[PDB]
């Protein structure tokens, strides 16, 4: 369709060295097929040069026919070396084009907003990348390795047999190619029934075996071992009756292909023999005809798998380039200015309503104000949407109506990357990369040096903990690494937040693990990293007891701002710490 | 080794029709190779019959060379049809021999005692069966499909070229075959490094992709999308530098193979050309030499996979026939008599000590007596070994010292199948086959009819429950079926016990699900199936409250029989129902 020219006319043609390698691959393709059709010409030159009066004019080899013997051998060697060099060169080209496609699509996927990554089963995007790149691999691979060389050689053989022997040799060669391809495609589409039935019956017999070996006690308690042997034997009989059809249909495929092609070679033998006894041809031309058509029979092993797998690969290519056409719903404003970093960072909310699936809102005409340079908390019941303040103010979601101000300009008018540089985040469930502790601390600022990571782990009080690990700060940590508690994960996220050093800071349920003393220590250490450096910290916790010492408290009751105050005057609401 | 003659000389030679099919396969093998070497003989007969004075003695085709043209075509067709018919016939033979091997080994595995099935990771025996049968399949398949036809054709080609042209053509053909096989084996063993490295680098790049798409929020919070694109690009570059080595080494393999074989064909061309100008040969004999050696080049695609995979298949065959040499530790006594079924069934224990891993015993010099025709329970703390009374009295384990009597003869002297027919079992965790409810009830006596299953489900009061299921008593039940509570599983086991109808009955923790009313109903229904039919029932429960109404109670305190009695006089021990 249009997908083939979407791939082939953009990625294999981008620079000079890649275009030079594509031209090298095409020149090796045509040179290989030229040498391949020169092999039978030199073999008939051997035959017709040695078909002389031996006792009269035949002197010696390397004066009668040595040049064409060496040319037959060299053309044979060069015709396969050019195929293999063409395959190596175009595998290089296809792998580079696939790398550029996958890199661009992955960069686009990371550039899409959060709602796409929540509306997709994770790990399925990687499956789409992998199947799409294998689809591009298979379509370029079986178009340059198999289909184009075969069609070029069919064209050259029909042209040669037309030019030297007549149109009917090309007619029989083209009809042979058509009938061989039609037979192979049709009966290979027929054989997949038998292959899938044999796989299903094999799995059925193996499941009878494992279902009778799981239940071994129940087999022995009721004396049904002979019955289960009979069940296994019946399942294996039904397996072998399908493997019979697999091997029988493979026999039919192979013998039908060679019956077609041997009928071709015998008919062309008869027509060449008619030509030789008419004086037109010679006995070398018989072997020219036979070897040209037979050399067409050699590379046609691809034709079994091709017709299903280019369809599958075009589907996978369609999914990959459909991923590349997803647009982002959050638009950076044109001529957006990075601004208000040197200003005293205040965050102002005006009449914003937000909701996932906007028929039900989560925030209901909310308006708050974070004063500049101060530490402010917002609290509420577990489920009131205070976790949906990050995503609206980090601008991974957009407010449906309303405006957000950071030092008196809109966050929909600042450059998005500057806004995300200004905000610092300690999330709820801190995710750990399957990599070292050193990378999971250096992720706050990847250009920072080693002793900066040392000082940042020192500031969060985890240096003794990572020296206490066996490999030191090189420890394999994460899902497939050394498993740790959630408190150390939170403190790792804190150390990342020192390494970013942003102006504005969020701590959205930063203290939400199990043990209360751990979150008291966490609140303590984030309190010394908040103070004395003008970090306009914002806090979210469902436990107002843990954020009791804040400079300013705002409450959120069902999407509205209700009251503001201090510890004791706002401790009066429910959810008290009396049951703790 | 000895494994090859252990397989090939027993299972392919068992009956007349199988031996007739093996002889048919061997005759098709030799006939196919005879026709294959007659193809170039007829082609040189075409060449030498048309190499006449055309204007003088050449009359017409089908009087000069028509017979050998048709014989060339027919020999070509027959030489591939005989290969395909040989492959179909021997695939039939190999599948039947594999079915007999797997059936015998599965019957042996069910005939092994319980300790083997506990000392084996379940589902690994099925893996041993499957890998061993695929090993037998691959060794017979690549010995009759590939290796024996190739070695036979090499022998026939070297014999023909010796008989007609001289010993040096056979020397060059054998050296060609040796060098081609050595090169293909060596460089295919070399290429697996590159294939495995490319697979590892592909998996590394895909895991970088999924590890950066799992953590998408953390990527966006710290502005490291360009860093993760760079990480993905580095991983894909390290993948393509290994796929370069895969395709380059494949190019080296294919071009080296054809350089070897084209050097052979050119050298034999030179020697035949030397022969033609000496008067010995003719110009058809050139094509005889060329086509014989080239037809040796055709079927050698097997040689890549063969050397590793026969080693793997011999290992799998070794595991399968090692499974078949496991002996049973419980020996049926010679001249054992089935006896004491018509006697009033009493079970007598005398001074038996048992222990799993016999350095620690579980039963400590125990001796009890079950009176004939009565309902007797044994109880103790959870872990005292009352669950190890079944396995000692069903004789799935043997007592280390002591003797067991069923109506005054040893259970080590009765025929084992008669003993297991006499005992009836309701186990602790009743296992359900992944099949119908009707099979899971008919498993008590597989020869019983439908309305017997109806009456047995009626006797256990589950008929309303199975009619209440959607498919009726044909319901798919088990692990992959309609999941049910453990009480219905226990009541299913009860219905199996009606369908067996044994003389002696066990109910080892038959009532051990969650809900107490369910086990009270279970105890009630098994009490009506115990009474009024002289079933010498034995009971095990950790809850003595649920077996409080027994005719006789024996207690077990740490492997000894301590006291016997009734409900209130033995209710005095701990674990009372006061906390229930």
């Amino acid at each position: 369709a249009i997908i083939k020219q979407m791939s082939r006319y953009l990625w294999p043609k981008d620079s000079w060295s890649d275009k030079a390698r594509v031209l090298l691959a095409l020149s090796l393709l045509v040179g290989g097929k030229v040498l391949n059709v020169h092999v039978p010409f030199y073999f008939r030159e051997i035959i017709d040069r040695l078909n002389i009066d031996v006792a009269a004019v035949g002197g010696t080899v390397s004066a009668v026919a040595g040049a064409v013997i060496f040319a037959y051998g060299a053309s044979r060697i060069g015709a396969v070396v050019s195929q293999e060099l063409r395959n190596a060169v175009f595998s290089s080209v296809a792998q580079k084009a696939i790398r550029r496609v996958a890199t661009q699509t992955f960069g686009h996927l990371l550039n899409l907003d959060l709602s796409f990554h929540l509306s997709k089963q994770t790990g399925g995007l990687t499956r789409a990348i992998d199947r799409g790149t294998k689809g591009i691999s298979y379509l370029l691979t079986s178009m340059v390795f198999h289909i184009v060389p075969t069609a070029l050689e069919i064209g050259m053989v029909c042209g040669i047999l037309t030019y030297q022997f007549g149109w009917e040799f090309a007619a029989i060669t083209a009809a042979t190619m058509a009938a061989y391809t039609a037979f192979t495609i049709t009966t290979t589409a027929w054989r997949t029934k038998f292959r899938r039935q044999a796989n299903a019956a094999d799995n059925a017999a193996s499941t009878v075996a494992v279902d009778s070996l799981i239940n071994y006690e129940a087999v022995k308690y009721f004396n049904n071992e002979a019955y289960e042997i009979a069940r296994y034997d019946k399942a294996l009989q039904a397996y072998e009756r399908s493997s019979i059809k697999v091997a029988t249909s493979l026999a039919f495929l192979n013998s039908g292909q060679n019956i077609i092609f041997s009928s071709a070679l015998t008919l062309m033998m008869w027509l060449g023999a008619r030509g030789v006894l008419a004086g037109d041809l010679s006995v070398g031309d018989l072997v020219l005809i036979n070897q040209l058509v037979f050399q067409l029979s050699v590379p046609l092993n691809f034709l079994g798998s091709v017709y299903r797998e280019l369809r599958q690969s075009l589907l996978d290519m369609e999914t990959l380039f459909d991923l590349q056409k997803v647009n982002v719903t959050i638009r950076e404003a044109p001529n957006a200015k990075p601004l208000a970093l040197p200003k005293g960072g205040e965050i102002r909310f005006e009449n914003v309503t937000f909701g996932y699936y906007p028929d039900r809102p989560i925030l209901r005409n909310l308006s708050l104000t974070i004063p500049a340079g101060k530490k402010v908390a917002v609290v509420g019941p577990s489920g009131c949407g205070k976790s949906t303040l990050l995503r609206l103010l980090f601008r991974s979601y957009d407010p449906q109506q309303g405006k957000i101000f950071i030092d008196d300009q809109d966050i929909k008018s600042v450059t998005l990357e500057s806004l995300r540089k200004s905000i610092g985040v300690v999330p709820q469930d801190t995710p750990l990369f399957n990599d070292t502790v050193e990378l999971n601390i250096r992720y706050g600022n990847v250009n920072a040096t080693q002793e900066q990571v040392i000082a940042a782990a020192q500031k969060a009080h985890i240096h003794e903990k990572i020296i206490s690990w066996p490999h030191g700060y090189q420890t394999r940590v994460g899902e497939r690494g050394l498993m740790i508690s959630g408190g150390e994960k939170q403190r790792l996220a804190v150390s990342r937040l020192i390494l970013k050093d942003p102006p504005l800071l969020f701590f959205d349920e930063a203290t939400s693990a199990l043990d209360t003393h751990t979150e008291q220590a966490l609140m303590a250490n984030i309190n010394e990293v908040v103070k004395e450096k003008k970090r306009t910290a914002l806090f979210v916790a469902h436990r107002l007891r843990t954020i009791y010492d804040a400079d300013l408290i705002i409450v959120l009751k069902e999407g509205v701002v209700v009251e503001q105050g201090s510890h004791r005057e706002l401790m009066e609401r429910d959810g008290v710490y009396a049951e703790l």
